[PDB]
C-alpha cells in the first residue's frame, strides 16, 4: 500500500483545487450557494482559474458544452444544492445523448443531513442517473480525489459523456487527517488487431468506397489529421454526419459534404453506389440512413459477393451491428485504430471513373432553394450563405454554434465547413436556447477565434438572460436572430433594445440591400453584438 | 359499465375532454412535436386558456403559483427531451412545498422507447424522486384512467406534483374499444372503527387544550390545503383565547392585525414567537412540519414545552395529514392524523370557551417591547434600506383596499418581506421555501395573477433572483397579466459572503440595465436611485395600468 501525505491539514475545497489542476483544468462554469461554498470559495478565489459565471445554472451547463466541443477538453460545472443541481439537468441530458464531455460536482447537504428532506436537498443521484455515464455521492475527504480521477476518466473515455460528483458541505468543508493511496491521487486485443487488418484488406479491394465520418473521430486531437490522411492515400471519397461537420475540409475535391435526409444527393448517390462504406465514429442515425432495408445496396450486394459491404469503427461494443450489420468491425478509439491501420493501406493513386461519376452528380443535383427576388422578404438560407463568405474572408478562425429549429439544419446545409471542432449544436436532445451559452463557453475555449450563434427567435428567449453573463465573461460573441415572425404567435421583445440593456451592441436588418454591409459590420463590431435579421417564414 | 362516449376520438381530444371533467380552465406549456396531438387540441379550444413561457421552467413556475393563488391544481403541458427535463426544478421545488402540479410531457412512440430517439429522455426515472408518482401511458385506452389517478394524487393527502408521460402515438391514436367507466370518472364514506380511531385522538388533545395553562398555536402551510382552514383556526383561537404563530408558510392563514398573533418564528422570525414557544408548555402544531430553521438543534426547543411531556401539564398535539411525517422530526404526545381543518371542526365543541389567560398576554405581550424586528432605520441622505422600502409598500398597496398577493425571489428580500409586509388573507404569500429556486418570482406571480386577475400582484424579487427567468417578463405582456415586479437591486455587495464580524462579500454578477429591458420586453419600467423620490415612485408602480418593473436601488450593507 503505496501511501500518500501530500494532501493532509488541506480542506476538500484546496484538495478540489489541486485534482483540478492535475487534470488540466483551468475553466470552470457555475453558480454559487451554499452547500458548494467550500469548493466555490476555494475555486473562486484561485487565480489558476478561470471561473465562468452565468445568470442561470442552465447556462453554466450549456457553456460547458460549447466550451468541451470547442477545446476538446471536459467542461466542469460547479452548482449548489437542490434547484442548483436540478438546473443542469437539462444540459446533463443534452451532453448524455451529444457525447460530450462533463464533470458535474454538485453541492449537497451534509451526510448526516441526507434524507431528511433538509432545505434545499434532492436525490441528485437519483435524477441524474438516466442521464449521466456515473455517478456517485462522496461519503468522506479521503474518498475525494479517488471520485474526481474516476469522475474524469469515465467522462473522457469511451464514448464521451456527462459525470456527476454529489459533494456533501461536511465532507468539501473537512481537513484531511490521514494519508490516503498514491494511486488514488493521481489522473488516469488480438481480434481488434485482426479486424484492422481486414479492414486495411477490404478497404484496398473496393472500387467505389465511401468514408462516412461522424462525431467519434472529434474526439481525439489528430482524428481529423488521420481522416485526412486516409482520405488522400487510398483517395476516398468522404461525407459527414451533421455532428462530423467540420472535420473534414468541404473545399477538399475529394469531400462529398453531408449525409442523408438534409444532406447533399452527391454524397447520399455515393453511399448508395458504394461497394465498400467505412464508417468512422458515427451512428447510422434513421435521419441519416433512411429506411435501413433499402440503405447501402451496393454495399449490400457486395458484402453478399464477399467482395465488399461495411466497416465500422465504434467505440462502444453496444453500437456495434445495432443498426446495421456489419462485415467488420474494428472496436475503440477510431483515431487509434486509424492510425494503427494507415501503413496496411495500399497507396491509391486515382479512382478516374468514381471521382469522374461523383462529380458528374455534383452538376446534377446542386443544393435548392427559392432564391430571393428583388422587394421580397429576406431568406434565412441567403443570410448563412453571406454571413459564411463573410466570416471565411477575415482569415480568422470560425467557430458556429446555433439554436434548434429550421435555422440549425440550414445552418448546417449552407455555411462552408472547413475546421474542426467549429460547428457546436444540440443534435441528439434538440435543447432550444444552446445557441447563446454553448457560443459563450466556445468563446472562453477559444478567445481569439471568432464565434458566430446562428439562433432562432423562439430558442434565444429560452436563455437571453446570459447575454449579460457574455459582457461579464469578457466573450465577444457575435449573436445571429433569424427573426421568421391556427399558428402559435410568441410575443418578442425588441432585440437590439434587449442588447443594449445587456450592455451589447444591437443591429437589425429589414431589407435585402442592407444586409451585405451589415454582416461586415457585424463580424467586424469588437465586443459582443447581436444582429437581428428579419427573415420570409417557410 | 362500459364508457362509449370517447370512442372515435383521438387521444388529444380525450385528453382535451377530461381536462374539462377535472374543472381545469388553465394550462401552462410550450408546444413540440412529440406532444403536437394534445397541443393542438387544447391550444385552439376555448374550454381553456393556455399560457405561454419563453422556458419551460417558466411554465412550471407558472402552474405553482395558480396553484397555491388558486386551490386548484397547476397544469403544464410540455413536450418530450428538453421540454421535460426543463420542468424538473419546478416540479422539485412543487414537491419539496407539498403543491398540487400536474405535469404532462410528450414523449417519443411506444416503439422508439429505448432506442436514444430524437428528444427521448427517461422522463419517469428522473422525476421519480421528485414527484408523488408518475407514469407513462402505453394506450390511449389507459388515457382518462391515467389522467383521473395524476389529478386525484396530486391533490390528495399532502398535495405534490405528478407526471403524466404521453408517447405521441398514444396521444395521435383512435379510441376504437369501449373502456371501463370506472377509468372515465374522477373520484366518502368511512368505517366505524377508522371515526372511533380518529376521534379518540381528537378528544384526547381536546380536553389537552381545555387544560389550556400556557397554550401556543403552531401552524404552517397544512391549514391552507382547505378553504375553510383559517377561519376554524381564526374561531379556534377566539375560543380559547390561543396566541398564533405561522411558518414562513403559513403566512397569511392568520391575520397579524389581531391582537393574538404572534407573526413568523424560526431562525428569521419575530421575538416573541420562538421565545412563546419556550414559555408554552402546550405546542398545538397544525399542518407544520417542524423544520431545520423552525427548530434549532432538536435538543433545546422546546424544553419548557416538554416540561409538560413529564408531568402531564400539556406537550405537542400534532395535526398531520402524513403518518409517516409524525415524530419523525420531533417526539409529540397526542397525534391527530388526517386533514387539519377537518378535525378541527370535529374538536371544535370539545372545547371549553375561554376568555382569559392574562398571565399568558403578558409575559409574551410585553415582550415587544424588548425585541420588535428591529433594523437601522435610514438617515437623511443615506442609502435606501430594503426593510423600509417594503414596510411603505405594503402600505401602499394596502390604500388600495385590493386583495394582494405577494410573489418573492429566494434570498434576504424573500426573509425581508416575509418579516416587513402585514399579512392578513390566506394564499397571499407565494414563495420557494423547501427547495428555494432563485427565479420563482416573476413566473409565480404570473400564474398568481392568471388565478386571481382581480387580485394586485407583487413580486419582490432579488437582483440575482431575477436574473434567473427575466425572459418571462415578455410572457407576462402576451398574456396580458399586469404584475408589478420590484427589484431590490443591492449589487455591490457580492452574493457570496467570505467572513463577517461577531456583530466582507465577493462574487458581482454583472445587472443589466432593468429599466431599459423592461421596456424591450414590452413594459414600463421605473427606477428608485433617492430616499426622496421613493414614496412617488411606490404609488406609480402600484397605480400602473398593465404590468410595471420598479428597481430600488438599495444598501449593500443590510
Ligand atoms: C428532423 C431531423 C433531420 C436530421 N437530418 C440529418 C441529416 O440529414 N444528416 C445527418 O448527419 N444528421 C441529421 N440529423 C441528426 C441525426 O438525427 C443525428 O443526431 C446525427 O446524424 C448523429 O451524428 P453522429 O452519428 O455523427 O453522432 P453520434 O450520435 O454521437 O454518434 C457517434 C458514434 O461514434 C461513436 N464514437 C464516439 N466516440 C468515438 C471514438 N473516439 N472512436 C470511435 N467511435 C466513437 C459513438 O459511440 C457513436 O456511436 C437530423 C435530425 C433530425 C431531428
Ligand atoms: C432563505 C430561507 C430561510 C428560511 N427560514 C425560515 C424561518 O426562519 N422560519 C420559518 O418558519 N421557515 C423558514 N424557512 C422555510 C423552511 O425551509 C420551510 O419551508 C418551512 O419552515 C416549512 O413550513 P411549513 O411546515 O408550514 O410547510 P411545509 O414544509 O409544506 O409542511 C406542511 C406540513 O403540514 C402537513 N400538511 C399538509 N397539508 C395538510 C393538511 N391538509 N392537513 C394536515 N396536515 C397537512 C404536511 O404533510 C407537512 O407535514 C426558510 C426558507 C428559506 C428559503
Ligand atoms: C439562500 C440561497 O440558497 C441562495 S441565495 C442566493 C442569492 C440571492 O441573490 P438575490 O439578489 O436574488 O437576493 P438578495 O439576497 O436579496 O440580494 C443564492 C445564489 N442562493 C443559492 C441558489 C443558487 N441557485 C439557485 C437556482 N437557487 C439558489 N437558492
Ligand atoms: C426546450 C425545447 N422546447 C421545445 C422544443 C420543440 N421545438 C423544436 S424546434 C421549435 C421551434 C423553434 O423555432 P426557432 O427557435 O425560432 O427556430 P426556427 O425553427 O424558427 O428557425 C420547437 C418549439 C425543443 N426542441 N426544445
Ligand atoms: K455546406
Ligand atoms: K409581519
Ligand atoms: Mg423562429
Ligand atoms: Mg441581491
Amino acid at each position: 500500500p503505496d501511501m500518500d501525505t501530500s494532501f493532509v491539514g488541506l480542506t476538500g475545497g484546496q484538495i478540489f483545487n489541486e485534482m483540478m489542476s492535475r487534470q488540466n483544468v483551468d475553466t470552470v462554469f457555475g453558480y454559487p450557494g451554499g452547500a458548494i461554498l467550500p469548493v466555490y470559495d476555494a475555486i473562486h478565489n484561485s487565480d489558476k482559474f478561470n471561473f465562468v459565471l452565468p445568470k442561470h445554472e442552465q447556462g453554466a451547463g450549456h457553456m460547458a458544452e460549447g466550451y468541451a466541443r470547442a477545446s476538446g477538453k471536459p467542461g466542469v460545472v460547479l452548482v449548489t444544492s437542490g434547484p442548483g443541481a436540478t438546473n443542469v439537468v437539462t444540459p446533463m441530458a443534452d451532453a448524455f445523448a451529444d457525447g460530450i464531455p462533463m464533470v458535474v460536482f454538485t453541492g449537497q447537504v451534509p451526510t448526516s443531513a441526507i434524507g431528511t428532506d433538509a432545505f434545499q436537498e434532492a436525490d441528485v443521484v437519483g435524477i441524474s442517473r438516466s442521464c449521466t455515464k456515473w455517478n456517485v455521492m462522496v461519503k468522506s475527504v479521503e474518498e475525494l480525489p479517488l471520485r474526481i480521477n474516476e469522475a474524469f476518466e469515465i467522462a473522457t473515455s469511451g464514448r464521451p459523456g456527462p459525470v456527476l460528483v454529489d459533494l456533501p458541505k461536511d465532507v468539501t468543508a473537512a481537513i484531511l487527517r490521514n494519508p490516503i493511496p498514491t494511486k488514488t491521487t493521481l489522473p488516469s486485443d488480438e481480434f481488434v488487431m485482426q479486424s484492422i487488418n481486414k479492414a486495411a484488406d477490404l478497404i484496398n479491394l473496393a472500387k467505389k468506397p465511401v468514408l462516412y465520418v461522424g462525431a467519434g473521430i472529434l474526439n481525439h486531437a489528430d482524428g481529423p489529421r488521420l481522416l485526412k490522411e486516409l482520405s488522400d492515400r487510398a483517395q476516398i471519397p468522404v461525407t459527414t454526419t451533421l455532428q462530423g461537420l467540420g472535420s473534414f475540409d468541404q473545399e477538399d475535391p475529394k469531400s462529398l459534404d453531408m449525409l442523408g435526409m438534409h444532406g447533399c444527393a452527391t454524397a447520399n448517390l455515393a453511399v448508395q453506389n458504394a461497394d465498400l462504406i467505412i464508417a468512422v465514429g458515427a451512428r447510422f442515425d434513421d435521419r441519416v440512413t433512411g429506411n435501413i432495408s433499402k440503405f447501402a445496396p451496393e454495399a449490400r450486394r457486395a458484402a453478399a459477393e464477399g467482395r465488399g459491404g461495411i466497416i465500422h469503427f465504434e467505440v462502444s461494443p453496444k453500437n456495434i451491428n445495432k443498426v446495421v450489420q456489419t462485415q467488420i468491425a474494428v472496436e475503440g478509439d477510431a483515431t487509434t485504430n486509424l492510425g494503427k491501420m494507415m501503413s496496411k493501406i495500399f497507396p491509391v493513386k486515382e479512382r478516374s471513373e468514381w471521382f469522374a461519376q461523383i462529380n458528374k452528380w455534383k452538376k446534377e443535383y446542386p443544393y435548392a432553394y427559392m432564391e430571393e427576388t428583388p422587394g421580397s422578404k429576406i431568406k434565412p438560407q441567403t443570410v448563412i450563405k453571406k454571413l459564411s463568405k463573410v466570416a471565411n474572408d477575415t482569415g480568422r478562425h470560425v467557430i458556429v454554434t446555433t439554436g434548434v429549429g429550421q435555422h440549425q439544419m440550414w445552418a448546417a446545409q449552407h455555411w462552408t465547413w472547413r475546421n474542426p471542432h467549429t460547428f457546436i449544436t444540440s443534435g441528439g436532445l434538440g435543447t432550444m436556447g444552446y445557441g447563446l451559452p454553448a457560443a459563450i463557453g466556445a468563446q472562453v475555449a477559444k478567445p481569439e477565434s471568432l464565434v458566430i450563434d446562428i439562433d432562432g427567435d423562439a430558442s434565444f428567449n429560452m436563455t437571453l438572460t446570459e447575454l449579460s453573463s457574455a459582457v461579464q465573461a469578457g466573450t465577444p460573441v457575435k449573436i445571429l436572430i433569424l427573426n421568421n415572425e391556427s399558428h402559435t404567435h410568441q410575443l418578442n421583445p425588441d432585440f437590439i433594445k434587449l442588447a443594449e440593456a445587456m450592455g451589447l451592441k444591437g443591429l437589425r436588418v429589414k431589407k435585402q440591400e442592407e444586409l451585405d454591409a451589415k454582416l461586415k459590420e457585424f463580424v467586424s463590431t469588437k465586443g459582443p453584438v447581436l444582429l437581428e435579421v428579419e427573415v420570409d417564414k417557410k
